[PDB]
């Protein structure tokens, strides 16, 4: 039911809320409170406390999936023609780091990079379940594709670490976001910002790729 | 850090106290209770009230202890940045050497343990900020980062105070940080159990790598 629907949605953002912020140490009663709600729906729709942090979880491998599904169907069309398209790969790459900066610039999504912060360096099931439905098939396809374009071989521990460090300029302003906004002067971020960090990324992408090339 | 110590004694339960918070903190913010934090310090809760007075202080001295360790770790640079900036024309060379001593501190920093809690602590108040980030931000990240800007700005022939500069100098220090704050996807991907010495020679060669990449395209 739509009504239900939006229950378990308000839950699941109050959890992430208190979640990222606290934790396993977040109650359940103020989650409830926080979401509206009665905290007998948290037990009905999701069971206990740690039944509600994995639910958010999947919530994010959710979220994370479709916003990328555009992205690997793009790229299962590229790799669909015989035909050679070097700088359609490249392209493809672009646009996922694109993806990612905006995404990574709206408050909409800070909660969902406070969980996930705390899981990298903390791992529980629910990394695990996030990892091995949207992580690891997104960034080994990164690799594949950094692989492609430099003509390297995707499996090589050194591609999946140039992938990794690359993949860090783009995170860099979530994981950084204070400091970044202090030594820039920007109250915050918006589509502007966003724009010049794209442009800032592309760059570097640009100039490690052909670097890379074999 | 509140009010000085005068015994080896003091010293040593307040040090652990420290670690236990920022372990704690770390993990769960300001929900960490104090019976916790003195019941992993091996201390009574007494004895937090006693040298830091509040869970509140002991948090904000957990802010001051990083930004001495940091600052200590990153003293040598400060100090052969400046003293490479004293110079009518520094020596190109040896300000890219500085950039990449700055990068395998970080990177040999990043990949210990002992150092984990410290990386939560600071990940949290990046993303939810309080009076103890500003703390760290002021005695050591903005320095250190300025720093960076300013070498990397020497280097290619730019404008460090150009917002697009400090933006270039950012993006490439997330080079190194993808390792710590990326750490479990990182460490799957690759099949590595930990990090170790010969992992750190590894990264970073990868990280040297692209900041030489980066540098030699920018200046032109």
């Amino acid at each position: 039911t739509t009504k239900g629907e939006q229950a378990k949605s308000q839950l699941i953002a109050a959890a992430l809320a208190q979640f990222g912020e606290y934790g396993l140490h977040a109650t359940t009663r103020d989650i409830a409170a926080l979401a509206g709600q009665n905290i007998a729906a948290i037990t009905y729709y999701f069971g206990s406390k740690e039944d509600l942090y994995l639910a958010c979880a999947q919530w994010i491998a959710d979220f994370l999936g479709e916003k990328f599904r555009p992205h690997a169907e793009k790229a299962e069309r590229l790799f669909s023609q015989p035909a050679p398209d070097r700088d359609a790969i490249r392209e493809l790459i672009l646009l996922a780091c694109k993806n990612m900066i905006m995404l990574l610039t709206q408050e909409d999504t800070v909660n969902l990079s406070k969980f996930i912060s705390r899981e990298q360096l903390s791992p529980t099931s629910a990394y695990q379940l996030v990892h091995e439905q949207v992580i690891d098939p997104l960034h080994t396809h990164l690799t594949r594709l950094v692989a492609a374009y430099t003509g390297c071989d995707a499996n090589d521990t050194r591609m999946i670490l140039h992938t990794h460090a690359l993949l860090g300029e783009v995170l860099a302003f979530r994981l950084g976001k204070e400091t970044i906004l202090l030594r820039t002067g920007w109250p915050q971020f918006d589509e502007e910002k966003a724009e010049l960090i794209y442009q800032t990324v592309t760059c570097h992408i640009d100039l490690i790729l052909h670097g890379l090339t074999q």
